Parts: structure tokens; C-alpha cells; sequence
């Protein structure tokens, strides 16, 4: 609410698209975030004035401790620079992370394996996997109340071709004539409310799911994609934000390779 600066930059152009080559929102109005839809300093102007701080959540247990080095080294590169950053690690290993070197304004807390935690820490949360890296700039322009991230193995696929629960007996069943992107069950986020009430409604169903003895197709990856069918997400995040170059490449539509699986 706090009024931004003289600022100067590019005047948007009302009769010239911002990217030709890919839809930029979302049938309900959300924006899908490319590169070339956003200017960063405006967005980064918005959220400092609101000394905004985000919560980064990773699981690390057994064999993918090994994988925090280089997550945590990249995140502290391309993540939210500038910003306020709480990463939260919970892991089964708490004396092997990793010693690593953090920026100003930025903290790690290890959780061996608490939710009203979020709620007084952070303002935003991202959930993703540690055995990723980031490449490229992460930043503002993905938080929101909700997100939910395009799958790079179907962001051209039709919704008969998404791999969703098809089995009516799953509480993640959706019909063929249903959906509107396949996301991923890995890379999701928004404000702490919101996070919390998505994997609480996964939670349980899941539960109601193994009572009834099934398990969907991709597990919580299934569970997030219906949730996010019937509560749609206020912002969703173009491939850039995870991809797999060794099995997709590089392909035109895609300006910068942002977050990615290590080989
Ligand atoms: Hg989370
Ligand atoms: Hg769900
Ligand atoms: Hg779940
Ligand atoms: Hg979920």
C-alpha cells in the first residue's frame, strides 16, 4: 500500500503483445509468468516496501542430504536475491547439511523429522524438492496467493494426454473432459494460508484414499492437480521454473531455464 518511487523504464506498449508464442494468463485471469511479461524492478520495488519474506521448504532424507550443497549454494545465487529468505530443511540427518554461506537477511533453520511457525515467520511459502538447482533468477514475480508450476513433460499436451487420476474410486479422480494444465506436484507455493489449506485437502484425501485402498496414479502430484482444478491458482509459473534439459532440451519458447533437475 505503500506508494512506489519515480521509477523509469519502458513504456508498456497496449497495442504490442508480450510474447507472441505463448498465452500469458489463464482463462480466470491469472497471469502466467514467461520471461518478457514481467519487469523485475517494478515487482522488486512492491514486495521491499512490504520487507516481504519467503519461506523456502525442502525434505532431504536418507541419500538426497547429498543434494543440499548445491541446492542451497544456487538458491543463495538466484533465489529471491534481495529479499528476505528463510529456507526450512527438514531432514532425518540434521548434522550432515551442509555448511553453507548465506547472504544478509537470509536463514536456515534444520528440522529434524509445527505449522503456526509459517504463519509468524514468513509471508510466503515455496515448496520443491533438494534434488534441483536453480540457473537463473527466481524472484518476485511468482509470489501470489497461490501457484501452481506448468509440467515440462506436458505444457503442450492435451488434457486427454495429462496423467491425471483417472479412476473415479480416487478422491484425485479427474475425467477426461476435465482440467486446465497438468502441474507439478514438486514446485508450488503462495501465501502461507492458502499453502497450508492445499496440502491439508491433500492430506486428506489421501487418507480417505487409502482407507478406501487405492493410491493415485502420481500421489500428491495427482492430489495437488485436482485441488488446484477446483480452487484455481491466482498465478501459474511457465515451465522456465522446471525444467529437465537433458530430457527436453532447450527449445525456442523458452528464454531462460530457471530451476532444474541435476543429472
Ligand atoms: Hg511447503
Ligand atoms: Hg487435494
Ligand atoms: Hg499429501
Ligand atoms: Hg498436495
Amino acid at each position: 500500500m505503500v506508494s512506489l518511487p519515480r521509477m523509469v523504464y519502458p513504456q508498456p506498449k497496449v497495442l504490442t503483445p508480450c510474447r507472441k508464442d505463448v498465452l500469458v494468463v489463464t482463462p480466470w485471469l491469472a497471469p502466467i509468468v514467461w520471461e518478457g511479461t514481467f519487469n523485475i524492478d517494478i515487482l522488486n520495488e512492491q514486495f521491499r516496501l512490504q520487507n516481504t519474506t519467503i519461506g523456502l521448504t525442502v525434505f532431504a532424507i536418507k541419500k538426497y542430504v547429498a543434494f543440499l550443497k548445491l541446492f542451497l549454494e544456487t538458491a543463495e545465487k538466484h533465489f529471491m536475491v534481495g529479499h528476505r529468505v528463510h529456507y526450512y530443511v527438514f531432514t532425518d540427518q540434521p548434522a550432515a547439511v551442509p555448511r553453507v554461506t548465506l547472504g544478509t537477511g537470509r536463514q536456515l533453520s534444520v528440522l529434524e523429522v509445527c505449522e503456526r511457525r509459517f504463519l509468524s515467520e514468513v509471508d510466503y511459502l515455496v515448496c520443491v524438492d533438494v534434488d534441483m538447482e536453480f540457473r537463473d533468477h527466481v524472484g518476485v514475480e511468482i509470489l501470489t496467493p497461490l501457484f501452481g508450476t506448468l509440467h515440462p513433460g506436458f505444457y503442450g499436451s492435451s488434457r486427454e494426454a495429462f496423467t491425471y487420476e483417472r479412476r473415479p474410486q480416487s478422491q484425485a479422480y479427474i475425467p477426461k473432459d476435465e482440467g486446465d494444465f497438468y502441474y507439478l506436484g514438486r514446485f508450488f507455493g503462495g501465501s502461507v494460508q492458502e499453502v497450508q489449506r492445499l496440502t491439508r485437502a491433500c492430506h486428506q484425501a489421501m487418507m480417505v484414499d487409502q482407507a478406501n485402498g487405492i493410491e493415485a496414479v502420481w500421489h500428491d502430484e495427482s492430489h495437488l492437480n485436482k485441488y488446484l482444478l477446483r480452487h484455481k491458482p491466482t498465478k501459474v509459473l511457465s515451465p522456465e521454473y522446471l525444467w529437465d534439459q537433458q530430457l527436453l532440451g532447450w527449445p525456442a519458447v523458452l528464454r531462460k531455464l530457471r530451476f532444474t533437475a541435476v543429472p
